[PDB]
């Protein structure tokens, strides 16, 4: 009967692994019934598109739309157009956005949308055509107040732009209903900052956590592993604070400076080697450039992290697992202290559950925070969150006041997972309070309260 | 055939009385046909319920509806749970919550429903039934613009929380119906404080004016009379202002310190004879304890009005006329600079007939200024209206924005009140702005004012 | 704490004493807890109708909407304006629905609405002003699926299509919400008639029933009691069939031929006194008439049914009790063999009480058919139903068409009667298929059954 | 098969005239197709009224919706009473509307409301029963997503809050979106106020701008020539800022002091002068005062800007080109620093063709800076957005809130508008940012932009 969705049953074994792991799944066996009201996406909904392409055919494709979190607000989701979308992946990035979400704290609709329509290699007026027979059918399973689609990285603002053309166009509803629009139209600052701000944020929250605010991005290295976008704001955010950005490991490997302890990276470097790596020229020769040469000694085939040095900050984004069991010790011997992954799941699950037996010997800054990216990740769609205040204002804010907004909800975010983590998944002493399990408490005892005070399971 | 709804009934009585007597009318005549047009509540709803008890069976309640202003906000009324509420107490709060949201200024649609929803002897199997055959039968009549229920004792968390559930299971339209949510499905802060609060600040405000600053709720014997949720809101603003609280109406009775004038009601004792009322936990118990029984003088009988002494600030809290006999002239010599009537319509129109002629005879202060039972802080609707305007900006406050928005409430109510009595009541030189007769005053001027302004009345 | 509505009280005490008396109460141990569920408010939408006059002032005439179930079909409940109508008589009217067209059993349940208006021959711009604001505060509670409304006492056809083109010039949608229609916009062919249609109708199907055909209403002795347009329709199908109309009863006074045992009443007569009694001038003239007088025997205040004569099939439509025990046995002996009514039981309880002494030895023909109300002018409503059907189709049928739609209609609800009265109250080989408990009977059966397969109470 | 739109057909040749003529159009040929797809409105709609006046009769009436611009918000419009508005008007409104709408930044749906409906000789009554039966046909094709009807001069607050009352009477559903409300009830502040404000913030950003900050309305001459509350509020901003307005351009003529070079009018002085003009008394008594002819020397039939002397701002208001041709250059040897059409395109192409190389030649203040019409000021939409928001969010905000966010709006206008004409338009070396080829750029720039990321066509 139950179909197989592979990354989903993965999403699912690691939640349950984790959470009976944790000491609160052990002193409150009434959550043993919460998972089958939560585990269940509260709607997947798809849709057969069928779509003449500029030269003039036939295309029936299916679009995406998932909802995994009620308890919060409307119904919500960011798209992501990629051939790789389908029901698996679909219900894996809801059944992790239901714990990156009701983290947030703020009133959102945890899930993501998506389609299989392809972003490169059709013609913009198939995009259109596409776009219009797509909110032909997905309008009557959305609205402001029930389900608000939104966009992300992979989906462009054209494909949005089209989509709710169609829908205003439709229902004569110039309403938000597709949230991540245009600046023109309705959209929001930072949009394309959040990714990039909010992970620097969380990073800068749990080591200040640790070490009372003496040291958050003063100057320590920053490998940001994330050259493009993510870097282009996470490292303007840290040079901001004042951490010295050290690394990256582009996708055609770790690139890096001189040697991490000794030098660091200019975010100019950064720029220009992400420019690159979207742009034809040359990769190669953008490592093998006059600065990317003799200041930095680039490395496409060794991390600067099992190079040990004085690396703290990690994100292997663009590279999904770069780093492996090769590097076990060093990468934490290194100085880590703290792993992200802006890439969903951007590091396989080893390097995670491994250096559980160090975190006994190694004190909060000391144990590493291999918290995925997904406390970190909320940025991102924390800002969706805020675009739809602004389509409920009626009213843009200014830079500063989205800044702020991001803020606090990293504040929310980091504080939620610690402090629950620290009493129900029993954070160990002298050590960081519970961070892989901080995952696990912190989603049990969101769902459970959610689900008990809202009547979702009784 | 009018059947009359004797609490209705004598809420009209008293407003028509204490009105077309008043002179408002006598100025202008068109008041007159006005009052037919208030008379009629905007809107009313009554719905049955076909649930069941755990053990299972055909358990029919009714709910409720009240809705008696259409003109400031959508139809915002507050539920109430108790076996008490058939429909004369309905309609009563209405005629009351017309001078209610109608002073509160905020665009509130004045209105108070609730159900007869036995609260004690029903668990959560029969919470859940009952108010989930709640929203099959409200759901229609209700949502935003149209109508926006609420919560009180009885309706407190479980079952809001659970009329909220099936709605948004019903309709797929995660909002802001349910006014009055809790933190995370949507809620508000200072939501619990709400009435305890503003009405420090509201009687602050009040002999404020009467002092032009001086007293203003600061140092004064406060006879809060409310030890429970309410003085664990007013006793806190109260000290945070500089009253002092002195006194308590328990269910044991009026019960006192040494001196209503000299020892003053430490808050440790209003929160925990607090704990001691809402709880059956003896009321004697605390009141003997020994450093309780020495600084207080438990004299349930005996009440800071008779007492007399120089307590000056009296409040006569939900215990039915709690204003003593001898209050008329004991409190006013005891020099409160203000009375109010806490307990709704509680002493007799003889026993606040005193201060009619303080007004004009004492001065500010020294006319004890008493506070209409109906003038007073809209805390409960005012802090419902504030998470109203949370939930449709999709984005919650803090709890300082929340109080600062009670205080705008209270002013709104202070001077609507004063301002209008000044106008039309026409207080002697002297004369306080007309109170009692003010607050009828102010209330039917801004009815008839809108009314003819927006074509309600013509 | 209900508010016993006096007339709504008194008809459900009735009902519920004829069916917790009767067998059925036992044949089924869950009838004891349907009556809890059948009779109680699900839906009572209180609303204002505040409209204006020729001299131009605010009428804030009450006008609510009650609704009990919707088990068999939508609530179609035919409005009132009624002079003095209140939630008492209001809910009657609802209850009376629910059992009528229980026993109909076509499209119709409880559901109820309308204000306190008084026709009282306001100008026809005040009718216009008043049907616009009623419609505009109407058209939420109603529609073609949720609630389509008629009008009874207080609404002709002139407030019925003021409503209606309200309500179509309001929410544009030309649907068959306004029930009763005219034959320009959708009316019917047996509209205004039937009522008398049924009630002949049902008399015949009886007497055919008893005397295995036979005797059909050809040659009998009738006292149709309703000249206006009661008998208008009824002696007009009672001279089709063959049946001779005998008397007359008015609110002036009932009338007679030379006597009702003597001679038969004639149509033209019948026709003549139903003109006057429509018209402006009262009925005295047409009684007064010389040559009616005369020949027809004409003594208002007597009623024939003292004078007894040997009429059967008697209607006392505008007599409301004006016999008793005065003819007890007399009308027996005369060969009534049946009684009902053209208006919803006119007749006070006085000898339906009674008869119980003929009833213990009256059998089948001998047995009196004390057709209910209910079971006797079901055609209104049947036409109403045949109407909603005509404007689901879109088109105009004719009027033999909707003729045997009635006629079906009649047979079924006569043929339920008598079916459930047997199967319960099961009649000791005697007295007609228990007449007088068949009410009972076929109430109670019909309601627990739907209400056991719809599972609205469980 | 365009019918005849003589101001709209004159609005659009004007519009493409100044489109294709400025390097917008040259330097970017391919956006010669954004005016076929803009040039038809949105969705301009109209409903037919059938009201009675107080005596009685039918009269039927038409009411007008017109949106040009629905790619930045929700359709919206400001009532306008007058027999002179038709279709012809409506779309040339609307036409001109787009632009400065479309500069306002705020998401508005660009457009005009309006009516027929006589202003001069109906009262409350004749005006409630047109405003009962105004939404009664335009409920439908409104609402807060779809359209949002606005009010302005003509219809004043008495005939849009019977409107609103009427729709909020009919879909039972506040949300007040009417637009102009009155603020007793979902009302704004400066609303009134907004068109003067606006036009002294655009008039003060365009003078700093010129002087590169030197002087803005610090004294200079300006010659608001709006007596009416125009200049009542306009006047006002301006010696709150620091200018001196010296002339008035009633109905009478270009009222003006003793010299337009020293003397200044004062707007307490100008308001007595509005009340003069408002009332139907010869303003020939106001200016004949011992204050106002002595010390002002009034030449209602010459133009100040004529006089010259020192006159540097001005508004050739409603009355269309009250200023001169023969003013010339004279005007720049007065210091104008500023021309203005406060009227609907009032002077001739040469009057303000003029300056042409002003904009250039005469660099820096000395540029006599002409404001567009169109430009001038978005206060009055600017402050419906506005109250927009106050709606939505449910929470009215402070006046001083609101002057700010409308500061912003006119600065947002203003950089639009001086932005686009140095890019898009051909603005030579500092040319006054192509004040009249300015207009042009902008709108053109904008449509084609939000045209293309909003995907409505290719």
């Amino acid at each position: 009967n139950l179909p197989v969705e592979p990354e989903f049953e993965q999403a699912y074994k690691e939640l349950a692994s984790t959470l009976e792991n944790s000491t609160l799944f052990q002193k409150n066996p009434e959550y043993r019934k919460a998972l089958a009201v939560v585990s269940v996406p509260e709607r997947v909904i798809q849709f057969r598109v069928v779509w003449e392409n500029d030269k003039g055919e036939v295309q029936v494709n299916r679009g995406f739309r998932v909802q995994f979190n009620s308890a919060l607000g409307p119904y919500k989701g960011g798209l992501r157009f990629h051939p790789s979308v389908n029901l698996s992946i679909l219900k894996f990035l809801g059944f992790e956005q239901i714990f990156k979400n009701a983290l947030t704290g703020l009133n959102m609709g945890g899930g993501k949308g998506g389609s299989d329509f392809d972003p490169k290699g059709k013609s913009d007026s198939e995009i259109r055509r596409f776009c219009v027979a797509f909110m032909t059918e997905l309008c009557r399973h959305i609205g402001a107040d029930t389900d608000v689609p939104a966009g992300d990285i992979g989906v462009t603002g054209r494909e949005i732009g089209y989509l709710f053309g169609q829908y205003r166009k439709l229902r004569n509803s110039w309403e938000g209903v597709l949230t991540g629009k245009g600046g023109s139209w309705g959209g929001s600052l930072i949009r394309p900052e959040a990714t990039g701000y909010g992970v620097v944020y969380y990073v800068e929250h749990m080591i200040a956590h640790a070490t009372n605010g003496a040291e958050s991005f003063a100057g320590k290295r920053v490998a940001i592993s994330g050259s493009g976008n993510v870097a282009q704001y996470a490292a303007l955010k840290v040079i901001e604070l004042g951490g010295r950005v050290v690394s990256l490991s582009d996708s055609q490997g770790s690139l890096i400076v001189k040697d991490t302890a000794k030098d660091s990276f200019t975010p100019a470097e950064i720029d220009a080697i992400a420019a690159l790596k979207v742009d034809r020229k040359q990769i190669a020769e953008l490592v093998t450039d006059a600065a990317f040469a003799d200041k930095f000694t680039y490395l496409p085939g060794q991390r600067p992290w099992v190079h040990v040095g004085a690396v703290d900050v990690a994100l292997p984004s663009a590279t999904q697992n770069e780093v492996s069991g090769e590097e076990a010790q060093a990468l934490i011997a290194a100085g880590c202290k703290f792993i992200a992954e802006g890439s969903n799941m951007g590091c396989t699950q080893a390097a995670i559950d491994a250096f559980e037996a160090h975190r006994e010997a190694n004190k909060g800054a000391a144990a590493i925070w291999y918290a995925p990216g997904k406390a970190a990740n909320a940025g991102g769609v924390a800002v969706s969150g805020l675009e739809m205040a602004q389509n409920s204002a009626r009213l843009s804010w200014t830079a500063e006041e989205v800044d702020a907004r991001l803020k606090d909800i990293m504040k929310s975010c980091f504080q939620n997972g610690l402090d629950t983590a620290k009493e129900y998944a029993t954070p160990a002493d002298g050590i960081l309070p519970s961070l892989v399990t901080g995952s696990n408490i912190a989603g049990f005892t969101k769902v459970a309260a959610a689900m008990k005070d809202q009547g979702d399971w009784w």
